């Protein structure tokens, strides 16, 4: 029931050992692909499970694992729907239960045999790395269509036996599926993986409710274990909690079983609000949605703070407990000692957290909007509602213990879409490009200052390297603090108002929860009118702030175009001087990372400035580049990177794929310095491909397990806008559709 309370490095190290195998009858969920997708018990949490895939290859070095097989997905669909139907007919008012269930089985048993019998095992599989119009993939599509039709009949029939509509059946799958989410792991040798080492990627589930959330779901306050795995589509009736949210970790396992961790951030969450509830909603119900997204933002704050704690070793924690409050001796028990160490760590240490949310929805889209504009506006309103302030979080210290604290919160948010509508021709009615023009402008300002203020900080110090200092001089951009100042005065003026606004909004939601029968109308109108007052007020002030930001944007652009050519030369010179030092084995481990961090931090900014100021980020061949570079940056500055789309299954995942690939590709070079190669390479899908292509090929495996975990079936169905950006050819998106089908 508990979320991780141990040190992350330690938890990962255990997750990669020998674990206890789990029998099929005991899995929480059907993953298919026996012998590929193996299932074990979590080495620490009792009742928790883990899925692990190892890459395996054919004679040509092409991956055999992580390929769609129609039979297997069909199995998953059946199995995963059967569970849903059972659950549903278990909890309903009607009788006949066992007769209903026993029938569903009979039907499932026969549908499997029908499939295995009509679908040639050899034609059942796809190659992701060839072309979809090849004879083999064309045979695969043929079987898929056939199979789709049967799962249609299968479900039509399960609806009828169970006595439940499809809509309910889907709804319930999302309910039960989001309870015991398994850890998902993929191991494989990256290109150039040293002798007897392996790389790995894992998604660790991480939702825990906040106290407020707990009280409101009407459950018991004094519970330390507040688990949930809310799925991509569990957003129906003012539900609380974040959806589709995982800790994402990538590293290498050394020959002695220890672990270097190269990447550590969040996959998710999807939409922070229960988007379903917009459907013909009045202004009263919209405001409630707003409150909810606020209530989930405070859970995000809690989650980032748990993550900081667990990125800290027991020495780390001890080093931050001032000498005079350290206990005489630690407790004998590994666990109860860490518990005490976190408690004391927290008690005596102001904590704060920085979220960098790289959103990937297209906020301005005008058709099948799917309320994407709110998903932008509302989340940005609320990350900002909390920016520069404190939230009462709880930190879980042991399996039975927690503590309370304020955590400070700083927010950074971008929104650059990634789909066909991401940028649209002038006058094109299909989408409003400028819905996010202001925010992104702002974001780019904040993130540059952050780096600047970070450079000046370590710039002064390491000066036995002089191309560093000149680079520094240039990145400084233009003198702009005249305007920055005004910005930070006005941001400060905003803080008190935001706080009242939050309390008012929490308050409002508290009444609205009761319902029309129990609402007190007078109180409700009071509460609403309070909020909008504050809102109107903030909005006005926020408007003024952007103007000053756009004034800066005008200025920084001007600067870039002039200095682009200089800067990249001066970037290149810094490479030239730094690298040699880096490979050299006498240089200590500490100085080296300060070089790496300085250089990469700079490389990311410049390469983002290019795409942003020249407005090229949207060109097909650059599709995910600006977002990935910004997120990679936020990881350099040690921020927590949250990223995603609406349900974080399709767009949110390919972004993650790029962020991790680049992370690994960079961490395994002779040097550790980002070279853009992983982003820039044009994947050819040939039979002989480059090393980055060979690595890109590995990355869709974890996406598919993630997808199964949310939906019951493999996938991700992002419509690729330029084939050169990816090693795979989309084919899991066909199976991805199984979840979709409805009568
Ligand atoms: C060919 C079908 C035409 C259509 O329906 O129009 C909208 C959609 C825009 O595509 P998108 O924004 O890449 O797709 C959405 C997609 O439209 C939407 O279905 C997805 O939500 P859901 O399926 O998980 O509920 C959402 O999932 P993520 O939130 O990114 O995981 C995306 O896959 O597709 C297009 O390509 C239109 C271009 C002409």
């Amino acid at each position: 029931m508990p979320r991780i309370t141990e040190n992350i490095e330690t938890y990962v190290t255990h997750l990669l050992s020998d674990l206890e195998p789990v029998p099929s009858q005991n899995q929480h969920l059907a993953y298919g692909y026996p012998g590929e997708r193996q299932v074990f018990k979590d080495p620490m949490l009792d009742g928790k499970q883990v899925v692990v895939v190892n890459s395996q290859y054919d004679k040509h070095g092409r991956p055999v694992t992580g390929q769609p097989d129609v039979i297997q997905e069909a199995n998953n669909y059946i199995d995963n729907l059967v569970a849903a139907a059972k659950s549903l007919i278990d909890k309903d008012k009607k009788g006949e239960k066992d007769l209903r269930k026993n029938a569903i089985d009979e039907m499932a048993k026969t549908f499997k045999k029908s499939i295995s019998e009509t679908i040639p095992s050899d034609k059942a599989k796809a190659d992701l790395f060839s072309s979809k119009k090849s004879s083999a993939n064309k045979d695969f599509l043929e079987q898929l269509a056939k199979v789709e039709g049967s799962l249609q009949q299968f479900t039509q029939a399960v609806a009828k036996a169970s006595g439940h509509k499809l809509k309910a059946l889907d709804k319930e799958g999302h309910n039960i599926r989001s309870h015991n989410r398994d850890t998902l792991i993929h191991r494989f040798k990256a290109p150039n993986s040293k002798e007897g080492e392996e790389q790995f990627i894992m998604y660790i589930p991480c939702g825990r409710y906040t106290k407020r959330q707990q009280r409101l779901m009407g459950k018991d306050e004094s519970e330390v274990n507040r688990d949930h795995d809310t799925t991509s589509h569990k957003r129906s009736d003012l539900v609380l909690g974040n959806s589709s949210m995982a800790r994402m970790i990538a590293g290498t396992r050394h020959s002695d079983g220890t672990v270097t961790i190269h990447h550590d951030s969040f996959s998710g969450p999807g939409a922070r609000m229960p988007y379903s509830d917009f459907k013909g909603a009045d202004d009263y119900k919209k405001l409630a949605i707003k409150a909810v997204t606020l209530i989930n933002q405070e859970e995000v704050i809690q989650t980032l703070a748990q993550r900081q704690i667990d990125r800290m070793t027991n020495e780390d924690l001890w080093n931050k407990i001032p000498e005079e409050y350290r206990p005489d001796e630690l407790p004998p028990d590994a666990e109860k000692a860490r518990a005490q160490l976190i408690k004391l760590y927290v008690e005596h240490n102001p904590l704060s957290v920085t979220e960098c949310y790289t959103q990937v929805v297209t906020a301005g889209q005008r058709v099948a909007a799917e309320n994407q504009k709110e998903q932008f506006e509302y989340v940005r309103q609320m990350m900002d509602a909390f920016d520069g302030s404190k939230a009462k979080i709880t930190i879980q210290t042991g399996s039975n213990t927690e503590v309370e604290t304020a955590v400070g919160y700083q927010a950074r948010m971008s929104s650059w879409g990634v789909n066909w509508f991401r940028q649209v021709g002038a006058l094109n009615p299909l989408s409003d490009n400028s819905v996010t023009k202001n925010q992104n402008a702002r974001f780019v300002n904040q993130m540059t200052d952050d780096v600047i203020r970070n450079l000046d900080k370590v710039a002064q110090n390491l000066g036995d390297y002089d191309k560093a200092g000149a680079l520094h001089t240039l990145l400084k951009g233009p003198d702009v603090s005249d305007l920055n100042q005004q910005i930070t005065e006005k941001e400060n003026a905003l803080k008190e108002v935001k706080g009242a606004y939050r309390e008012a909004l929490f308050s409002y939601f508290e009444e609205y929860q009761k319902g029309e029968g129990k609402w007190d109308q007078a109180k409700l109108d009071q509460l609403k009118n309070q909020v909008d007052g504050y809102e109107k007020s903030i909005k006005k002030q926020e408007s003024a702030i952007y103007e000053l930001h756009n004034q800066i944007d005008a200025l920084r652009k001007a600067y870039y175009t002039e200095h682009k050519g200089q800067i990249n030369k001066a970037l290149q010179e810094l490479k030239e001087q730094i690298s040699p030092v880096i490979q050299n084995k006498e240089t200590d481990p500490e100085t080296k990372s300060r070089l790496q961090h300085f250089y990469n931090s700079c490389a990311y900014l410049t390469q983002a400035q290019e795409l942003y100021y020249e407005n090229t980020w949207h060109h097909g061949k650059n599709n995910f580049k600006l977002q990935t570079l910004m997120a990679s940056l936020s990881c350099e500055l040690d921020y927590a990177n949250t990223k995603g789309s609406k349900s974080n299954n399709d767009r949110g995942q390919r972004l993650a794929q790029k962020i991790v690939g680049n992370a690994l590709w960079t961490a395994m070079s002779e040097d550790g310095l980002y070279t853009g190669e992983f982003l820039d390479h044009r994947r050819t899908h040939g039979k002989e491909v480059s090393n980055v292509e060979q690595l890109d090929r590995e990355l869709t495996t974890i996406q598919a397990l993630h997808h199964t975990a949310n939906t019951g079936v493999s996938g991700g169905k992002f419509e690729i806008q330029d084939k050169a950006n990816f090693a795979d050819n989309g084919l899991f998106g066909k199976v991805a559709n199984f979840a979709k089908i409805k009568e």
